[PDB]
């Protein structure tokens, strides 16, 4: 069963692509070298067409089936309810793709008399068409990366596949509650997307020191949404069923895997018929919670093939990191041979071969690795970081040019503690910010597929509750982290890590000088800038935050917007 087939018809753009970063001088400030910042167009589509294409096979044994029976049995104690129409028009972002029949996300959120008629009308057709497969279209999707090691080398546009705003609001109606709340009842610590960072790189501590002797290693799946077979998506759906479900709810979701999720037509932004699809769709619901279990079910039973000793897992949609234990080297090396001959056989190839790694800090998951520092008091405190090309990168991209995302925003909420985010990324745009007269607008960014709109000047709270206070006082971080910074700051052509230092005093003074939230930003956040530190106590506001579905589920391409109605 191919992944896909195409017709011939363009992966066509809906408007104009921009390829290139702009010389605007608040980009200029930050990075010189821009003809390395790259923006992703339809006109790499064919390029990606031809990696994410390919006849799967899948031979699935006794240990999958154990697996599944064990993950069927934990998600029999879910009961799952069934959504208002008003309650997922709620939940639709505000600039989520318009529906072709003459209404917009902005009308859903209303309950526009037209979108909701129609989205009834929709849920009414899941319920008496159980056959017919719903039309999607495909989209090159537009992001911004930075070049790479070899020659101006770049990464094709990834493909977005979505059905309808109307079955957009339907799946939500259907399956909000099952994928905010199944994963975790099925997978327990395990499921990535319930940790914070802070308790995200506590449980990978933890998990670390637990061991023996530890062993761990992430695992890097090829195009993994292409991997995802028929099979692994009606399996998904018997997890689901396991729940108890609305009658209604119940053949929707049935409704939702035969029309939707296991495959169906492409259309492009012509409306041509562009070929067909048998795998995940980038752009539905299911997609973060569906490719999680998958991920979570195929590495667990390949676990116990592999043979691998007390293992524990963390997977975050697709992306796995197995902290488990080390029977001598060469042994370790030939299970995680095994786990990935396994792997393979359950239709998930890796993309460069799993490493056993001996230190915590050199694996490598979500994009990200744990570093070493010390709090004011010495005392040393683990982190969660990144390589930070990608972030300033487009960093870079948003401070040229409008964008509906605000990665920086999210990336200095995530990566608050980190040495870069400190130094350049609040400086840089605090100071953009306070001259512009723009601290108190809110700006929308993305944490885990789900969408907020927050207020930077709520950023000092915001960073305590999630990172604790420790995240304005750390100092001492790791040589190698250091080392990757500044070694990044060079490629990119960013002002070394010094440089950031005056430019922060200077905005720091120029926001303890309006006092009120903004004050607190300059005392809090750019604290590490001043030798005569002003001291550092919890803030009234931080407490009395509403973080509630904040690190619950992930649902990328799931178009969440949990922010205020």
């Amino acid at each position: 069963s191919m992944s896909y087939t195409w017709t011939g018809a363009l992966i066509t753009p809906c408007a104009a692509e921009e390829s290139k970063l702009p010389i605007n001088p608040l980009s200029n400030s930050l990075l010189r070298h821009h003809n390395m910042v790259y923006a992703t167009t339809s006109r790499s589509a064919s390029l990606r067409q031809k990696k994410v294409t390919f006849d799967r096979l899948q031979v699935l044994d006794d240990h999958y089936r154990d697996v599944l029976k064990e993950m069927k049995a934990k998600a029999s104690t879910v009961k799952a309810k069934l959504l208002s129409i008003e309650e997922a028009c709620k939940l639709t972002p505000p600039h989520s793709a318009k529906s072709k029949f003459g209404y917009g996300a902005k009308d859903v959120r209303n309950l526009s008399s037209r979108a909701v008629n129609h989205i009834r009308s929709v849920w009414e057709d899941l319920l008496e068409d159980t056959e017919t497969p719903i039309d999607t279209t495909i989209m090159a999707k537009s992001e911004v990366f930075c070049v790479q090691p070899e020659k101006g080398g770049r990464k094709p546009a990834r493909l977005i596949v979505f059905p309808d705003l109307g079955v957009r609001v339907c799946e939500k109606m259907a399956l909000y509650d099952v994928v905010s709340t199944l994963p975790q009842a099925v997978m327990g610590s395990s499921y990535g997307f319930q940790y914070s960072p802070k308790q995200r790189v506590e449980f990978l501590v933890n998990t670390w020191k637990s061991k023996k002797c530890p062993m761990g290693f992430s695992y890097d799946t090829r195009c993994f949404d292409s991997t995802v077979t028929e099979s692994d998506i009606r399996v998904e759906e018997s997890i689901y069923q396991c729940c108890d479900l609305a009658p209604e709810a119940r053949q929707a979701i049935r409704s939702l895997t035969e029309r939707l999720y296991i495959g169906g037509p492409l259309t492009n932004s012509k409306g041509q018929n562009c070929g067909y699809r048998r795998c995940r769709a980038s752009g539905v619901l299911t997609t973060s919670c569906g490719n999680t279990l998958t991920c979570y079910l195929k590495a667990t039973a390949a676990c116990r093939a592999a043979k691998l000793q007390d293992c524990t897992m963390l997977v975050n949609g697709d992306d796995l990191v197995v902290i488990c234990e080390s029977a001598g080297t060469q042994e370790d090396a030939a299970a995680l041979r095994a786990f990935t001959e396994a792997m393979t056989r359950y239709s998930a190839p890796p993309g460069d071969p799993p490493q056993p790694e001996y230190d915590l800090e050199l694996i490598t998951s979500c994009s990200s690795n744990v570093s070493v520092a010390h709090d004011a008091s010495g005392k040393r405190v683990y982190y969660l970081t990144r390589d930070p090309t990608t972030p300033l990168a487009r960093a870079a991209w948003e401070t040229a040019r409008h964008t509906p995302i605000n990665s920086w925003l999210g990336n200095i909420i995530m990566y608050a503690p980190t040495l870069w985010a400190r130094m350049i990324l609040m400086t840089h745009f605090f100071s953009i910010l306070l001259a512009q007269e723009q601290l108190e607008k809110a700006l929308d960014c993305q944490i885990y597929g789900a969408c907020y709109s927050i207020e930077p000047l709520d950023l000092p709270q915001i960073i305590e509750r999630l990172h604790g206070l420790s995240a304005f006082t750390l100092h001492s971080y790791s040589p190698g982290e250091i080392n990757r910074v500044a070694s990044c700051l060079r490629k990119l052509g960013v002002p070394p890590l010094r440089t950031w230092r005056h430019r922060a005093r200077s905005v720091r003074a120029k926001l303890l000088s309006q006092g009120g939230r903004a004050a607190t930003c300059g005392r809090y956040l750019f604290n590490w800038a001043v030798r005569t530190k002003l001291k550092l106590t919890p803030i009234p506001a931080a407490s009395q935050l509403d973080l509630s579905g904040w690190f619950v589920a992930g649902y990328s391409g799931g178009e969440i917007y949990h922010s205020l109605s």
